[PDB]
RNA sequence: UACCACCCGUGCAUUUCUGGAUCGAUCCGUACCUCAAUGUCCGGGCGCGCGACGUUGGGUUUGAGGGGAAAU
């Protein structure tokens, strides 16, 4: 028997095993997966691809502005039309007018009909909204986006209002709508005429929103009418300054904070009721009822950050009880009414103009910059004209010597702050830094600074664990502000992007730590509130307000235009980038099978076989196989589907953009293989494994649901010295993208398998379910995540081409994170399926693990384990292939008496040893 | 069993058919994205210029993962 390491729970092999796993699943529903299928274009094919009039039709689809599908859907709505399912739309409500965002308008609309809606869950009030707007499976959009635009586009107002019976005050409501039908341009894509087809993934949008914007909603009663006046914080808690470090606000801003949420709590029952279509603005209602929600997520989020400090204290009190004492005389209860609404995104869409754009985030970060100077001068000259001299040693000193309640100290705490910029910077930087500070020789040992910047490991200023030795003369006589900006120089001269990066890091971390050197003063409002055009937090808006101001919000000003460079400055660093859209109709898929020109012999082992390939060897007489393919279509007509697995063809697509011409038999779900025909396609460029899936779909194996044609524009940018970009177009590719129903043919429940999730691998117990007994124990380490712990910086570098523009934030971490976790994944089912045994998986992932480690381990967890959260759900769901519960057939929980519910994974050296004792916890549970 | 040896990073490359039918054999299927490995570059750290000291350590799969589009 192969051992663990040799054994291959891998490719096909475990999607057969999960699918099996799945189908002894109590409860489950059918799932697909998308395979993406490049098409194959040749040069001159691909240059001859117009994406203009795909980007049209993308812009008419997927725009929320004028001349787009929404607009006119909404105009629609507004004008006083109800939706039908069976002309598909009748004139009945009252036209509501002048609302700045129409989505929002619509949904208060609809909601307006609803009666007793309070008492309605914010599903049902999505699922009432989106029936009202959508018609259940989008059955008015097809009248509305094929016969019904060309009726609102060719029809006098007048004849519209006599045949839908409105009367002369709706009028004007009905001249948009009239002209936003009109606005809309024409379909030409994908041989299509209207834009009906279209018009599932445009419900689909429509439908996600209003889900998304029903539950805020009903959030949000929840939490009005569970306002309880009279809740403050203790004094003791806001007085104790260790627990206040890191909120951000001071504490009588937090006190000023929960009256502004008592009078906007307010203020949000009228909002709320305006929203749901009582009556009155609804942008004013929008205005207010985000106010609130922001208002109410700052307050969260510091009484959380207050918490997690509480419990870090408490875990340190230990055995003293008197600071027990001095904590429960500071408790505090974060009230049931505060709770998190967070930002919803609206409806939005279209391509991103890539050279429009581009010109605007230079001009912008040009301005960004001259701004941040300027204001760093003007403070620096208010500061001056009082006659205190603004200098970061001597207030680091000064900070030092409060905390106590030296130079050194300060040189320290500068020098610090610098390499960790370095650390951030890239390797040629950091080389800069390690050579300037060996020629300085402030360190002692120019391996601790060399390891420092490099290794990113170690700490040169320690805060009330050593901070690294230095020659104190040395340092007291560098200065460290001006070897940051000859750094800074150095990395522009270089003129390579990443130093460029680096050179702007540096620079903002020089601005921040003279300005970190302002003395304790009142500063006025004018250098405090930022000319940037930022977006600000309630916090800051709060402190802001207020005339006067601390270093402390000085600082925060700052801070907030040292992001806005860093958002233009990843937008102009940038090398690559691709415009996608994305076109998906209401068709079923149509595949063409076109039989290889050649000479098939086929085999004598196929000729004595009873199966339906053995009946078709037996008829066929001819040499070539489209010939063989019509013999068997004439003889034996049920034997055609295996025979044609089997012999040799290539798969095409038409894309409706030309290509090469074939002789093809169009395949189809539900109707039988079509007569050879001359069509044109794209050949599907795909490995063995995806044109298995595709031959399945001829047995009767693979369902193809409907096709989804996405189109990428490559793009490449670059960047002169004045940091003008400049952005050129790529040659266009085609893919097809095919979500597919692949019915599994014909254990998990004998024995169980614990897994802890250790820093360098993993670590298994295995226990055989009924006698719960150890069989045997071991480790895997993970080279994978030890790899993604290393090489961070790669991942950030790496330039994705197919990362798309609009992105405001670099994902490649993330795009590493979903493959570790695939990784990770991937032992854990090996093992399983190695000792035919179900998942134990640690119910909590430790905090003590890193950052990225932690949320691998967050998300590995997901996809076994049962979670409340409705996004882990569904990733399990779609992980198992949609198996969502199991149960258990001869274990009981002992808690409830009830058998075991598995989802397969159950909840509860040194890996091995902590897999054997969460074994040990379940064993406990179970009993 | 055999195999291979300080620990990484950074940049540039190269490679990876990994799915089926039928009775090991014959024939279909052409190979996408990502990671990884490997090679190389330059740059750290560690032990005593170099790099495991018969005995150790490490890995072993048909390298691995792929559900899109939208977003964040």
């Amino acid at each position: 028997s192969i051992p663990l390491h040799a054994f291959r729970n891998s490719g096909a092999d475990a999607r057969k095993w999960k699918g099996r796993i799945a189908l002894l699943a109590k409860r489950g529903k059918e799932t697909m997966r998308t395979l993406q299928f490049p098409l194959e274009m040749s040069e001159p094919e691909a240059a001859a691809i117009n994406t203009t009039p795909f980007a049209v039709a993308y812009n008419a689809i997927e725009g929320t502005g004028k001349g787009t599908l929404f607009d006119y859907w909404a105009k629609l709505h507004l004008a006083g039309f109800r939706f039908f399912p069976s002309a598909t739309v009748a004139w009945h409500d009252a036209p509501m007018s002048g609302v700045q965002n129409l989505a929002i308008g619509v949904f208060a609309t609809c909601a307006s009909r609803i009666d007793n809606i309070y008492d309605l869950n914010g599903g049902k009030l999505s699922k009432l909204i989106q029936e009202s707007a959508t018609t259940p499976n989008v059955t008015a959009l097809s009248w509305l986006f094929g016969k019904g635009l060309e009726y609102f586009r060719t029809t006098d107002i007048d004849t519209i209002m006599q045949d839908f019976n409105i009367p002369a005050s709706a009028k004007e409501s009905i001249k948009p709508l009239v002209e936003s039908a009109q606005a809309i341009p024409t379909m030409t894509v994908l041989g299509k005429k209207n834009y009906a087809p279209f018009r599932p993934n445009f419900g689909g949008k429509i439908d996600s929103w209003i889900a998304n914007y029903a539950s805020r909603l009903m959030l949000l009663n929840d939490i009005l009418e569970q306002i309880e006046p009279g809740f403050e914080l203790p004094q003791a808690l806001l007085d104790n300054e260790t627990l206040m470090s890191g909120i951000d606000m001071t504490g009588d801003e937090l006190k000023e904070l929960i009256e502004a949420v008592y009078a906007w709590v307010d203020a949000a029952k009228q909002g709320l009721a305006t929203l749901l279509g009582r009556g009155g603005n609804v942008d004013d209602a929008v205005q207010t009822f985000e106010q609130f929600s922001a208002m109410m997520d700052t307050l969260n989020g510091t009484l959380n950050t207050i918490s997690a400090r509480y419990v870090r204290a408490v875990e340190m009190a230990g055995k003293d009880e008197a600071r027990l004492e001095k904590l429960i005389e500071c408790k505090f209860d974060i009230p049931k009414w505060c709770k998190s609404v967070p930002k919803l995104v609206g409806i939005s869409g279209g391509l991103p103009k890539v050279e429009e754009e581009i010109k605007v985030m230079n001009a912008a970060f040009k301005d960004v910059r001259a701004r941040m100077f300027v204001r760093f001068e003007e403070i620096a000259a208010y500061v001056a004209s009082k006659g205190a001299g603004m200098d970061v040693y001597d207030a680091l000193e000064k900070r030092e010597l409060e905390q106590i309640k030296a130079h050194i100290q300060a040189y320290r705490a500068v020098l610090h702050r610098i390499g960790r910029a370095v650390q951030n910077c890239s390797e040629k930087t950091k080389q800069l830094f390690s050579s300037k500070v060996i020629e300085m020789g402030v360190f002692k040992n120019p391996s601790h600074l060399n390891n420092f910047i490099f290794n990113q490991k170690g700490a040169i200023y320690r805060s009330p664990h050593a901070p690294y030795q230095l020659h104190a003369d040395k340092l007291l006589k560098n200065d460290w502000l001006e070897l940051l900006a000859e750094i800074s120089a150095t990395l522009m001269a270089s003129e390579s992007t990443e130093q460029m990066e680096d050179a702007l890091r540096l620079e903002r971390t020089r601005l921040q730590l003279q300005l970190s050197g302002l003395p304790d003063w009142e500063y006025p409002a004018s250098l405090a509130k930022p000319d940037i055009e930022v977006e600000i937090q309630t916090a800051l808006k709060m402190q802001l307000a207020k005339d006067t101001v601390t270093s402390d919000v000085l600082q925060r000003a700052f801070n907030l235009y040292s992001s806005v460079l860093s958002g233009l400055t990843f937008k102009l660093l940038r090398r690559s980038f691709s415009l996608k859209m994305r076109f998906s109709v209401a068709d079923t898929t149509q595949l063409i099978y076109v039989p290889k020109v050649c000479d098939w012999a086929i085999p004598k082992q196929y000729l004595q076989a009873e199966g339906e390939i053995g009946i078709a060897a037996r008829v066929v007489t001819e040499s070539s196989p489209a010939k063989m393919v019509t013999e068997v279509e004439m003889k034996e007509p049920k034997a055609l589907g295996h025979f044609m697995q089997q012999a040799p063809h290539d798969w095409y697509f038409d894309a409706s953009l030309g290509g090469t011409q074939v002789a093809g038999r169009i395949v189809e779900k539900g109707k039988e293989v079509g007569k050879e025909r001359k069509l044109v396609g794209y050949r599907m460029r795909g490995n063995s494994a995806y044109k298995t899936v595709l031959d399945k779909s001829l047995v009767g194996n693979t369902e193809l649901s409907q096709c989804s044609m996405i189109i990428e524009i490559p793009y490449t940018q670059t960047v002169d010295a004045d940091f003008r970009a400049q952005v050129q177009a790529g040659l266009p590719k085609v893919s097809i993208n095919l979500p597919v129903k692949e019915t599994i043919t014909a254990m998990l429940f004998d024995r169980f398998v614990a897994i802890d999730l250790g820093e360098r691998g993993l670590g298994y117990a295995v226990f055989d379910a009924k006698t719960l007994e150890l069989q045997e124990s071991g480790h895997r380490p993970i080279k994978a995540i030890t790899n993604l712990l290393n090489r961070t910086h790669h991942y950030e570098q790496r330039p994705n081409q197919r990362q798309k523009f609009q992105a405001k934030f670099n994902v490649n971490l993330s795009e590493l994170r979903e493959n570790t976790v695939g990784d990770v994944c991937h032992q854990i089912n090996r093992i399983c399926a190695y000792y035919n045994a179900f998942p134990v998986l640690e119910y909590m992932v430790p905090d003590r693990l890193d950052k990225q480690l932690k949320s691998v381990y967050e998300s590995v967890t997901n996809r076994y384990i049962w979670s409340s959260t409705d996004a882990h759900k569904s990733a399990r769901v779609q992980f198992w292939l949609g198996g969502e519960t199991w149960e258990h057939p001869y274990l009981k929980s002992a808690k409830d008496k009830k058998p075991l519910v598995l989802s397969p994974g159950r909840g509860a050296h040194a890996d091995e040893n902590a897999a054997v004792n969460i074994g040990g916890k379940f064993i406990a549970d179970i009993e």
